[PDB]
């Protein structure tokens, strides 16, 4: 399982893979481990489709339930000290086996330059937190080779298209090195599934433009 | 990694996959794990290139020293008795970590019946070893969904290419459920050994055959 | 103990074998595993009879308790919901020897398109579940050599016969393999149980039809 | 697996089942357990056929190559003395689990009385032998319901073809109360394979009347 | 501790780094790792400089003294038996904490096409062995990152300058992200150390090349 | 990680590198460790940005709150007081795994001599504190390097740019010496960071004049 | 206890202190760990009297061995070779809590370049050796503090009289930062040992001197 | 670290050295160990600063809160009894590696003769308490030796000043055995401290009388 | 158990007491443990009187041993050397249990200066041994008190009788501080052992003067 997210002038994006194992055996292909938590973030944990979306939607009620106490929306710094307590809370029980590291990607409509307001947070085990400044993260078990690829394909990121085919190439990378990952599935048609936020709002990028990515980056490889 | 063999009216066919694995980390897509040691037997062992070429080389010593010592080939029981001890002679160091298990396929050419001659013998972890009587088997770590792929699929084999459709198959939907089994790689051009074994003696498939059934079994998939 | 679900169009169909074992020691020859929790519910845990009635009992329970507060029934994903915490609040006695994993079949008639309104959910160990998208799942000791079964039986389902026919294949294919299954006893006379459920809700599938249509199995085998 | 032993008026009979387990997997369904030794003995051990066949060739071998050496066989002390040393032999190895109990079957021609010649030997896992008294013995995972079995049916033993039939009967118990026993399989076709040793000596019963005694058993409990 | 090692058209190139480490403290800086054994092979070893040059002196003597006893020496495939032997034998030491696994680099005199002669062989813990078939090979700590590195600039190979850019380019890289890893010193003045092997023989190449490349890469870089 | 801390005449100098690992793995290059509590007082904590973050958070909250509810700051010796409070009681986590140092640099307003007034307070795992007497302190995986070069290069500080700069050279003598601790990035720009405090009260270092130090001390050492 | 080893133009100086403990409690005053093993070498061991001295007897008894039989001196890398080999020839006793590290200390007098003819090699635990490149070393439980002294002061170092003076001085700092090691004892006069090696051969450096240069640091310490 | 207690005609005095230690290296030089505690009574713990003066702050604090409730002063029997009562309070900490053994030294003002009022008690690591009756005492790692001084040079006591130099004098002999207690330390100026408690009170005694007294015993020595 | 030994102008004396203990129960009142070895050399080992007198009798049954094949006798090193053997053999038993630490005294012959020809030389737990250049040593469980008194006794020490005297009131100082030592029993007349060694050869000191003495210091003491 990997998921990716790297930044481009004007917002943000981030995508994941769909296969999940039990050992070496292949336990599900159509998991969706990228969720909309509100209308300018979205959350990302690399493990079950359960934990995922449970985690997604525990989120989701906090920041809401937040939203029409005060009449106001949280801050993104609030926003990362809920998901902070959340993760933390949970520590002894990934030491017993039942670990989830959430990754945060989200645009800030405070900040006072809207072309780097995109926003990329992880988080480790502790429950420590931090703001990554490079301009991509992976999480995951191919996150290494996903990272690897990103340094050498950043350079041509210049808007939403070119950073949504250089996340889809990082992951057909991933897939290609660690054997948890799970590539384009041509035969029975399941792609990876992908959120782009810009100055608008968090939306979902259909499926056959990621299926025609990728149909692209197999025949450049070919 | 598996290996699958069947019997076809007048032979026998032994085919395996091309993946190794350390952990989730594919470390090899070119792996060759069916070797002819003789001019009548083939032998297929679960594991690195190293094992298997270093056991089939081996092997194939012994069987060819006897031949030139006493002027005869060995009968076939004798050579399963020689391959049970070379397997027997291991079982301290399979439970130190590093187990071989082979199958072996071959040809009796001093059998009554000329249609019913190809042999398969399986061994187990303790060494020992059974002369198969379904018509096929199967060893590694998708083993089993070859096995029941091959069970129903066994019906429609009456000849060596029937076989080696069902042998390709089979492989292909043991590399659908197991994920340290590879299916075939059409981006690389990569695609599963196979040895036939008949009344002239045992024979390496070309790969453009290999090539040819997968890419239909693949578009009947579809 | 295995369990099978699968989904055909208009309905779905879920059945269980009758054997129960202590070690070796065949202890049951009648258990019945698959139950009717409420009007378009069915549940079956791979266990012993006392595990699968005191679980679906207390699940139905529940449901017609919510049923009698509210005025109406839960959707069906708050009848996930539940029972997924049913589950998770299991699991250090589920690590301490005893494991229960249900397997739900469902129809939802909320859903717009009747033909496609039957649902099959899965639980993990750990107490997540997944809605299946390839049209069946198995459960229990047996449950792989079953979904082998059904993934080269399934293109003949069209219709309610057809599926329980498949089932009741797939539930002999699986005993067959596996020795803590219990096939069709023809000297006493006891056969799966099943349930279907169509827009119509939840019944029980006499035991006669299923009588025949394992007989026909086993001439076809012979 | 079980094999039944039992003595009648003029003989011998020695019958075994033909399963072979991997826990709950069934791995074998033709296994061979009962091998003719000599003119006037056969041994039975339950386990894999390797095992069997393997102890059985080397006792096949020792007690030639004494009566080679000697020009006389030894008497029947003498191969229980041989017997009893090979299986002391082993209890390291058998602690360390592969343990192998073996069941001597045979007709002493030095005897003054004919009728009562035949002898039946078991073994413990120490080493230690006993020649048996009451007429009958089992070894096995299913040994307890065949002698409990034989115990209410050997009243009825007066010839060869009861006790044939006895024993028969004897492992369809075993095989009802015991899931790692194997039934009689109708469909395949594949029965218990028994031994009769007479003053004529050890021969193999044909497969047809064993045949033929497990359907008329099968159609009295029905 | 990384070495690398590349194919070019005409031969091979094989670099490593420079540091030593024990724990997080730098113990060494001028450590050599890359040894020419014979006249056409290299060694490089990732770990103490002591380990490589016994290694290597080891490996160069066995070489030399079957080169003068027989007269000829041997060809690839013996050489790589000889190192296969040596390092099985050292199997047991490893698991006790002093584990060292070497690369090879060659050129095949003996081959048909003269631009292709180059071999890479790696070797794993068990003392299994590989030829290597996609053109590239590291081994180390940061040796994940390295072939990361590699397979994306491997296109621009074309002869033996391109390949040692790219192999100081890939040890750059894996210093970058492996802190185990040394990069260019050029406050001391110390560079990695590489060895060029093609029709004429294996050279070292001098400091002030690698120099000249690794301020190249430096300053494109900044 | 490694923070240093020295005394001058009117003042104190606090400063930290900006490495984090993962083993032997760069997690972050831009990690800032030193931060201002109030008007008077700064803390370091050699670690992850997290950590350092929000134990500076909950200090400097507390401070702020006794200020508040009081109308006057608290005292030195009341600052001491309560950060040995919280760093005692966090003994057992500690012990865990998840152990924190602080390093405290702070002016007393309060002192007789305004020119010895900077304060330097370590702390030990156990939770207790010195005042330190020599001048300078340094905490982390390279506290001895540091301390072993402030030892011989403290008779140069004379004022606030002599300490900055001794500082900024113990820095560099514990980053080449030991690899968890970063050396000046002049490739990526990224330098330590700085603080100090004097009679009106504690400051960032601009990141420019930190520069020009690191610089001229890089082309001292060439 | 600390041995230090520092090269001039034209020879070698090796220094250590005289301190024996027995955990916390001073177990001896006066002991000597440099010994002179031949003309141009000499050897120091950190640890008690009879190691150092039946460590030095055993290799300076080697070296005379093949001295007197083979006619000649061994070369400086088969002396070093025969050190390897004695010291590797102790780790399970090294493993077993008695471990001896030495340090050597020679003068070639087969180099080209006289005046850098000195010669310092370090050993580790494994067995493993080092020839050094930055013209000092030090062992012992205070090696860190005297090699970071040696760091600052090795620019002052011209000639033999310089070269002491900085040993002396960094074994005066390790044995203010350690207190296994012992400093300069005024009160009973006794002061560390010294070997000076040139290209006349290895001498003692008579007491006074270095009682009147380790005077001399104390004064100016002061 | 050693602290001694002495009673002379009159009163009664209390010294403690100054060093601290992590292991064997030195982590502090001005260590203070000894505090007045009330008018007539003074503590002294063998550990770090902050134990000692955390210690003696809580007990201080017990004192005068006594003191102000009741109006009168607590007895030297109750005295005893509260520090024994927070000395049992630790047991648990103390033998989960957190040990603090004090030694108390008073002046009883209600005994009848005056000139023996003095007083010294000792605790144990179970929290008992005993009253001294041979004139001195010591605790810390130094203690034995430091008694043994005192049994030889306590007849020479018959005042304050000959009480003060026989304790400098077990101090010294104390860091003259054992390397975990300081010396009087020239170079810097650091001198042991010193308690003396008479009829007028408890009085720190000046570091130029203790300097002067440690001179003439060097010099004695010398 | 001690044993004392210390250097006066002319020679050397050895004492040791009397007691020997199994746990808290006196076991032995007339334990002796000084025995003469040659002619001018005596050992003492602190332990049961067996161990005692066999050591010392293997030691001199060496020791003449050589004397009578060479002619001549050992040098002082060769002495040493032998023990020093003897001793080392014997890490293994020690480590269970049994561990024989001995305490050498002698008059070397061959020394320029007849007034320092005494020798003493202590043994440590390795085998490793020591020249002492202070004057005094003493080995067991009283071994520290008995050289602290030592320490403070020597300046006394001017000839035989003084030294004598010096070392029988160090042994009352060990027992008067340790309970495994025996003081001079007055009740029942037994008395320490002690043995002196000029250039006239070693005696033994007669029992009167030791109980005068001990009678002298006893009387002193009260």
């Amino acid at each position: 399982a990997t998921i990716v997210a790297l930044k481009y002038p004007g917002g943000v994006v981030m995508a994941g893979d769909r296969r999940s194992t039990q050992g070496n055996m292949i336990s599900g292909r159509d998991v969706r481990k990228v969720y909309i938590t509100d209308d300018y973030t979205a959350t990302g944990i690399a493990g079950t489709a359960a934990v995922a979306v449970e985690f997604a939607r525990l989120y989701a009620v906090e920041l809401e339930h937040y939203e029409k106490l005060e009449g106001v929306p949280l801050t993104f710094a609030g926003k990362i000290n809920r998901l902070a307590i959340m993760v933390r809370g949970n520590l002894a029980a990934a030491m017993q086996g039942l670990l989830a590291l959430p990754l945060l990607a989200g645009y800030d409509i405070h900040a006072s330059d809207p072309q780097s307001a995109g926003r990329i947070v992880s988080f480790d085990a502790a429950g420590g937190w931090n703001i990554e400044e490079e301009g991509y993260q992976a999480v995951g078990s191919g996150s290494l080779f996903a990272k690897s690829s990103m340094k050498k394909l950043y350079s041509q990121v210049t808007d939403g298209d070119s950073g949504l085919r250089v996340a889809v190439e990082a992951l057909y990378d991933a897939a290609d090195d660690d054997s948890a990952t799970g590539g384009p599935d041509l035969v029975r048609g399941i792609f990876p599934t992908a959120v782009i936020i810009d100055a608008d709002g968090a939306v979902d990028v259909p499926e056959s433009r990621i299926a025609e990515l990728a149909r692209a980056i197999i025949e450049s490889r070919s």
